[PDB]
């Protein structure tokens, strides 16, 4: 009966592992009948017509959502201790009430509320259930604020459409940011008024070749309006001075040589520099930077600066002295990769670390000096949350030049005693970056992305106390039938017993 369990699933068989649960009672069984009762607020009604949309085609039933009655899905916002997004979800015959401070503790309390109904809950087409919820209350709140996801739009393009269908991945895990690499070597992604080039030039390939593509401002303010809508806060990244060369290509003027490279597309790295010695440089940077802090909500803009291979260390040191301001000039806070901790972070930058095991001493040092300076730290090892690597040898997609990374290893560690050295307090939270140099379909986003992508949610939003592989793993296993019945493609790892 995997797809369609006579029992419910276990209040606490969920992912990320919740703060608190208590299991008792009799479940909560939703029928043909049930109301989703909101607060009399906009905010409050998106939040229930969000829970209805995503169960009206599996139950067949009505669902609607109001503001008055006694409904037996309750979403309400009160005082309590929740924080920005934590939440209380109670259920039992009486009905299911989700408590919070704020609209995305709702949300998230609806991310728990879909995994404790049974797998069917993922079907198009009506099915019987039965609709059961486990008894009982469920505390939550995260440990860490930074819980984000990457998505590479450079090596290969994706739409609009493509991309509002990763961030309903990644928003079942209660990721609340979605980085968005939008810049590299073989392409360039969002249309700047001031360099017209760089998109319908610039962006017009992509690894491999053939066409490659773009958002126009309005089509980044959809993504950005759709991720808000799943409580994402984007961060664009435009990495520089490094991974340049879709610029580079559209405007001969930038280079040292005054010569456009041809379109890259290889997938190589490392080869790339913006010209440091030039003036024009810093009027694009300008530019740029100032247009696309104009179409970002949030509060963040990462600048890269990894792998600026072909930008002597001087060189990189004193452009990032410069570009560094021009982000706070618009009214935001800098990110960039840990290679900016070489490079003196401005007050308030994060710096994203992407290190590995065998990284040398001398650079995670150089990463903790900055935690210790007051540069807040995003990990994302690259032997652990990268989703491009392969899980062993014979993976038919991903890369390997970070080893192998099976499921295990992804979720098998602690961000407050990773990287030595650094106080447990600098730690902001982790990411989940999936480049795109050999993924160019959504198919193949799922199958690297899962089934690792909602271990590094955990680790981003579970207590330590809540960690262990051999418990988390059962939980892992019992996505397997969701994930079928929704059609998500992901890697039947061998080292998780699959329901
Ligand atoms: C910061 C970073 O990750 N840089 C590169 C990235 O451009 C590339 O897509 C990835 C593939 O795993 O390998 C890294 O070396």
């Amino acid at each position: 009966d995997r797809k369609a369990p006579v029992r419910p699933t276990p209040l606490d068989r969920v992912i990320p592992a919740p703060a608190s649960v208590d299991p008792g009672g009799a479940p909560y069984r939703i029928t043909r009948g049930t109301h989703i009762r909101v607060d009399d607020s906009r905010e409050a009604r998106r939040v229930g017509d969000y829970l209805a949309d995503l169960l009206r085609p599996a139950t067949g039933y009505r669902l609607p959502v109001t503001a008055h009655g006694h409904g037996g899905i309750r979403l309400r916002l009160a005082g309590g201790p929740y924080g920005d997004e934590g939440y209380r979800l109670d259920s039992g015959p009486a009905g299911v009430t989700i408590t919070a401070r704020k609209a995305a503790g709702l949300f998230h309390g609806v991310q728990t509320l879909r995994q404790l109904l049974p797998p069917a809950v993922e079907k198009d087409s009506a099915q019987p259930g039965p609709w059961l919820v486990a008894g009982g209350t469920i505390e939550d709140t995260p440990r860490y604020a930074w819980r984000s996801a990457m998505l590479d739009v450079s090596r290969h393009f994706f739409g609009v459409d493509e991309v509002k269908r990763y961030i309903d991945r990644v928003a079942r895990y209660k990721y609340n940011k979605l980085h968005l690499h939008l810049s590299d070597d073989q392409g360039w992604r969002i249309a700047i008024d001031s360099w017209p080039r760089l998109a319908t030039y610039g962006g017009s390939t992509e690894v491999g070749g053939g066409p490659g593509g773009y958002y126009t401002k309005a089509e980044y303010k959809e993504i950005v309006r759709y991720a808000a809508s799943r409580h994402l806060e984007v961060v664009p990244e435009i990495d520089m001075p490094g991974h340049t060369n879709a610029a580079l290509a559209s405007y001969a003027e930038l280079n040292c040589d005054g010569v456009a490279p041809p379109l890259y597309t290889g997938t190589k790295v490392g080869f790339s520099s913006l010209c440091v010695d030039k003036d024009v440089t810093y009027d694009f940077v300008d530019d740029v930077i100032g247009e696309l802090a104009a179409l970002t909500p949030g509060r963040y803009l990462h600048i890269g600066g990894d792998e600026a291979h072909s930008t002597p260390k001087a060189d990189f040191v004193a452009f990032m002295k410069r570009v560094q301001p021009i982000v706070a000039k618009y009214g935001k806070t800098v990110v960039g990769w840990h290679q900016l901790a070489g490079a003196e972070p401005v007050e308030g930058a994060l710096v994203q670390y992407w290190g590995l095991d065998r990284t040398g001493d001398a650079e995670k040092a150089e990463v903790a000096e900055a935690a210790r300076n007051g540069t807040g730290l995003i990990l994302s090892p690259a032997d652990r949350t990268y989703l491009d690597m392969k899980y062993t040898k014979d993976t038919p997609l991903g890369l390997s030049w970070a080893g192998y990374v099976e499921v295990q290893r992804s979720y098998d560690w602690d961000p407050a005693g990773y990287l030595p050295g650094a106080p447990a307090d600098a730690v902001r939270g982790v990411e989940a970056p999936l480049w795109t140099e050999t993924l160019s379909d959504p198919d193949q986003l799922d199958y690297m992305a899962f089934p690792r992508l909602p271990g590094v949610a955990e680790l981003g939003w579970s207590p330590a106390s809540t960690h262990d592989w051999d418990t988390y793993k059962v939980r892992l296993a019992a996505q397997a039938p969701y994930w079928e019945a929704a059609g998500i493609d992901f890697y039947r790892s061998p080292q998780v017993p699959w329901t």
